[PDB]
């Protein structure tokens, strides 16, 4: 099962993608470089005014169908 998570991004860029809930940071990551053009690597995602962090499930912070996060560069 596939929840929706939302993201904006620098440049007044938005996409929307259907994600399991407990893949990884880096797996979310890895999903946002092929759809914006900016590298694993230099990618913040930006949700619950926190930076999230690549080892952790989303589950850890409690992500929900529907959620908006921000994307941004290093």
């Amino acid at each position: 099962m596939v929840i929706n998570v939302s993201f904006k991004v620098t440049g007044g860029k938005e996409f929307t993608v259907a994600i399991e809930p407990d893949i990884t940071v880096l797996d979310l990551k890895k999903i946002c470089a092929e759809h914006v053009d900016i590298p694993v690597e230099a990618q913040r995602i930006i949700f619950k005014g926190k930076i999230l962090k690549d080892k952790e499930s989303l589950t850890l912070y409690g992500v929900a169908d529907g959620n908006t996060m921000h994307l941004v560069r290093s």
